[PDB]
């Protein structure tokens, strides 16, 4: 009937269920128009696409689950060739979008947030965080921005590796291509904007990432991740115990050592800075995986504050850092930096062009 | 504030029926039963403050119509804006995710499945929508180029890599979507397990990528998305100055023998699954699981020495490409992969190096 | 050798014309004559659906000579080439994707409100479309400072945030960033900024405001008027440019702001408010106006004082022109509606 | 008063199978893989007089079947153009339909010309966007016959850093001409072949496309095209004949020898002797330079025989090296670049316009051995 029609335009917002597309107005020529179809997943007919005999059409016919509102492609298509488009299928897409329609319109307010990706080029594959899971982790915390954001490439290496000149296109690309984007947003987001960060870079990067952010007030940091993307994986986890080796008694270069993604082997350390007095922050069970959660973030946050303070009072040169950590806590090392530690850090980073030896790389100081 | 019919209809609409100032689903009296007297139960008023149109028109229902003080002309005292275009900023990302999918197509095999089991880009084709995954033009059909007279060596591996990398990386010049996103890959592999552990080298694990898994029966369909991930145990390498190998018995159990066969004095490790199987791939969490075991080991057995790492796996193709995947940070530890020749009775033989020297 | 489905596959990925000599072979239903598909055409694999041709009877005759259903060469590279321009053409309308963009003061939003859809339908006509909402922009008003540098360096930041924000969006066959269309309607020294925002080296298509055809072009046949150029006298005064494209600037109003001006000029036979007819009259100035300022750039190194009576559109490509590397120094002059409409410095562009 | 069948298969086929607005594949379903119709035969204008675009004096009888009025849509375009009568007039829609039809004519006319990679190159200097689509060059490459295997490749500088182009921002471009795009016609190669052509258009530094022609003539079948403010990739006028290209020679002396290019505008001598105290100047101009003179690909010929032996002769004239100021466009640039690759073998110092010293000449880039 009229009335459950205009339920399928109500509770589907008037876009595709299948492809999205805004079926309330034509953007070309600027006229609100309803130019959708509402469409039968089971037919009326059993001998239709998708029609079992076995099928209670006195029911169906009403019932919003069989109902889908389609873009007229969409359902010229799921009409044409119902073997690719089974009922399994198409109930299954169709109240996953309905769930995600009622998700979003009982989010409670969050504020809103500037979005900003930094992923880099010096990997050996594509690396690319797409903006829309960034919007979408948001959006499950109430956060919403008025433009899709800053997105921050940095220059891939050139020939000669991760040089002089690749290292300073990293700092223009955090200290001042940032900046600038961040500045041409003031008039919009006003002088209190949060950023909802994400991050997938050199390990040295994030690190002077954190520490250029670090100021700023309002930082969530979200967490790029190999199974769940942008969703965190699971928010009842508990963060893991952040086990503490202080450096042994002498002189020699202070080197600390973060084993969170992985251990980092010793004689890496040694062999790159001989006679190196180790210290190291590590979980239990090392792995790829372990940010659950942006608890285990500030987990890593609070147990490093306290090392970071005892190290810079175990020694009056630069603390060496050697760090096998994931990209947001990267971030947050950084951002420890800004203004609560302004001892001299050398970052050391796996060094592709030397046998995967550690070589320095960025400086991080006041 | 009065309004007219198209007026309420849009409001409706782009509100999905909602109060956006608590929530409620105001087409309540609907899912109970009762008629929808859609003009009584919710209260269409306008966003903004009087200061001297429909994307400024909000769904109260009656409960917060009243909380809201209101000027005489149906204004709200206080400004709403704010949160009216957050509300509407929410249901547009919710309703426009299906662009989201916009996907590519990727089958590699190697020329001797290409003859035995040919994917066909139909069978990814709906396994993919069933996901949600659309694609947008012909899909990716790669065979793994044949080796001539120099052999697989580095630089046939080489090629490998590249071509494949060529091939997607023009496709994911195709961005698309709300905000001009890449699109995602989807891809399948069918070859001996070193050439997939370099498609999993070629394609990483830091993008949008859904892998999917052959399975005679089911196709590209997975076989059960409820089953739950398996325990991957692992027996330690024993104590030595011989060459570390890592077995991997999850399709089956390696025989020790065949190992300490190609490699005297092999010191093996071993993650395995307490029930190998060829079919042990039921859905995609299985693969994130075994991704997540091996790398906690990896991370141990690298620990361990400098000199490489000697895997003889017995795997599904799905799990090989993950693992060439993973081992794509900046960070290598040299990797030796055996592979057994069904040229001269299946003995162990090294295919391929991954990692420094 | 072909079923009929098959024929018609062919028929139409190729457009019914032959690979090889490219006639029509649609002819029959053109004349008015029935269509016989299989009598006009021959469908031939292309080497000794996606690998076969549709050729003429004639080409037919000249490839398969021994009437053996195949080719005598491989013709495999001309084929796939022949069916990719079909495609290239036949996706085309996607080159269109685009952003409206409508720029104005806040005067002109007020007295003379430019709908977003005045400018999709005209987009429209041009095979621009667009796919969200546009952009509806008013310059911000400034403060006590006044119209100083900042306030102009912040009026660009604002308009490319947004402008760019939205080129992000790519698309279309080859992830292209759609197209800018931009229409303005805002005082002179506010039109060269938007022009300095969105530059001259981007698929951008500007549209213009005219009083009696609103966003459509008045006469897309019209050839563009002559612009006529009046070298500046010789001395050592400094130098004036005076655009008298929509009316006659009087040189005593330059000279009032600009005591000892060498007053150069380009102008038009009949200066009008609607000359504007077609966008091949933005070309046209800017190219007459480049080749002008070149000879007056190389005249001095002191900055060219301009006194503009022009359309809005062309104020906003005389912005766009202006953002190459190099820049000369202009010192840009607008009417004051406070000081009785005297020409007054309002905007600087390039080296101080 | 209903189009009949042969009149809908002509319009299939006429169009290709795709919607002439929105440019749609409407002979496949490409999500699930399933070859089908899906597009719809729409009537500019229709019978009844009160539907969308219904006129009286409207004989419907004597157009149902006439392909003048049958567009091929995709079902959404067809629901949008049916409910917007007055958005999508009957003149608009009638001048789409008719561009479409030419374009398809012309593509299928068009005699073959070979394979070409295609390439774009364009830097982040200037201050505003600046970006060259890609379906623009594939247009006008096809145009003259050539089609390409993939999209081709684009390259996009590094934007200059907070201390303008400096050392770092030239070493970037040396990177992204010498080694990036030779890694990725790397990689290309075998699917176009050993020595394939280039169609290739610029659209960054001067500097930087001297140094791209250099790396790129001695490659053969190189096709220059050009990026057009007006006629975007279109060859502005493909009958206008080169202008005169006046080439002033140097004076006699002791000065360094400088090279000034005014074509696109006219280099101020003040700048050139600022920058370069008692230069040598040897100039090459024409008439009246403009930023609009590649009419053509023979205009773009014609300065590179109006320079390829005046380098020669140039380069005897003096030991030290030639210093280059040129105002000239993207084009050209790449020429001048080529010119440089082997047949002149000589030192030459590339100056360009430095924002942060006042538009003053400042060398940058050395071309040469
Ligand atoms: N296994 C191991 N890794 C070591 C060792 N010494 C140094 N490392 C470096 O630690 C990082 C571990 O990878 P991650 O995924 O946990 O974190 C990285 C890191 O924050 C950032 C940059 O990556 P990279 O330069 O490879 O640093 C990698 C390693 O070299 O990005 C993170 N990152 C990279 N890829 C992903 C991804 N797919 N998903 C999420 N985050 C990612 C050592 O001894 N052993
Ligand atoms: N049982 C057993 N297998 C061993 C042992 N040592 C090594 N292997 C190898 O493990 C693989 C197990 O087969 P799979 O189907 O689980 O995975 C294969 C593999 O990833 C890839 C190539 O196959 P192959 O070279 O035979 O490697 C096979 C075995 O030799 O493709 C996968 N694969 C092959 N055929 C299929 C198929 N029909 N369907 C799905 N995946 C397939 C050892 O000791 N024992
Ligand atoms: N007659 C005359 N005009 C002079 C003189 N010195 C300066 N001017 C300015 O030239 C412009 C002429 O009007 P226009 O419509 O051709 O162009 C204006 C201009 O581009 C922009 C802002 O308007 P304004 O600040 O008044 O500049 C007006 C004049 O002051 O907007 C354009 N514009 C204004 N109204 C409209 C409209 N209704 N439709 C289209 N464009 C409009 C001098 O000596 N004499
Ligand atoms: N007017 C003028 N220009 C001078 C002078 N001395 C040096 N120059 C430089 O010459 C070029 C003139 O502009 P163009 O468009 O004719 O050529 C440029 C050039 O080939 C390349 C990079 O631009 P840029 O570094 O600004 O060099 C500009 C100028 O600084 O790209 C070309 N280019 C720039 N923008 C476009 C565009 N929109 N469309 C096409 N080509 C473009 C001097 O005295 N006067
Ligand atoms: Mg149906
Ligand atoms: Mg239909
Ligand atoms: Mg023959
Ligand atoms: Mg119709
Ligand atoms: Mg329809
Ligand atoms: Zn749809
Ligand atoms: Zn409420
Ligand atoms: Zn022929
Ligand atoms: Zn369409």
């Amino acid at each position: 009937n009229d009335e459950t029609k205009r339920i399928v335009w109500t509770q589907t917002a008037g876009h595709c269920e299948l492809c999205g597309t805004d079926l309330t107005f034509d953007y070309r020529a600027g006229k609100p128009m309803k130019w959708g179809e509402v469409a039968h997943i089971l037919p009326a007919s059993p001998k239709g696409p998708r029609g079992r005999a076995d099928h209670d059409a006195e029911a169906h016919t009403n019932d919003t689950a069989n109902l889908m509102l389609l873009c007229p492609g969409c359902h010229d298509k799921i009409d044409r060739d119902a073997d690719g488009y089974p009922e399994n299928d198409l109930s299954g897409l169709h109240q996953a979008y309905l769930e995600r329609i009622r998700l979003a319109a009982t989010t409670p307010d969050g504020g809103r947030a500037i979005p900003l990706i930094v992923q880099s080029q010096h990997f050996q594959t594509i690396n690319d965080i797409p903006v829309r899971d960034l919007l979408t982790a948001m959006s499950a915390e109430g956060l919403t921005a008025f433009d899709q954001g800053i997105k921050i490439a940095f220059a891939a290496p050139g020939p000669r590796g991760r040089d002089t000149t690749y290292w300073q296109n990293v700092k223009d690309s955090v200290q001042y291509e940032l900046e600038q984007q961040l500045k041409r947003r003031g008039g919009t987001y006003g002088d209190s904007p949060a950023l909802a960060v994400v991050g997938l870079a050199d390990i040295p990067a994030l690190m002077m990432l954190g520490q250029s952010i670090g100021d700023r007030s309002k930082r969530l940091i979200f967490s790029f991740h190999r199974e769940h993307l942008l969703r965190w994986p699971d928010q009842s986890a508990e963060p893991p115990s952040f086990l503490f080796t202080p450096p042994p008694n002498g002189d020699g270069p202070l080197a600390l050592v973060l084993s969170i993604s992985a251990q980092v082997p010793v004689r890496d350390v040694t062999d790159a800075l001989p006679g190196a007095r180790i210290a190291e922050l590590s979980i239990p069970e090392p792995s790829y995986a372990m940010v659950q959660n942006r608890r285990v973030i500030h987990a890593f946050r609070d147990a490093l504050q306290i090392r970071l303070s005892q190290l810079e009072a175990l020694t009056p040169d630069p603390i060496h850092v050697f760090a096998a950590i994931p990209a947001a806590l990267a971030i947050e090392f950084g951002a420890l930096l800004t203004t609560q530690h302004q001892h001299t850090y050398l970052i050391f980073d796996r060094d592709k062009e030397n046998q995967d030896r550690f070589t320095q790389t960025l400086q991080l100081g006041p």
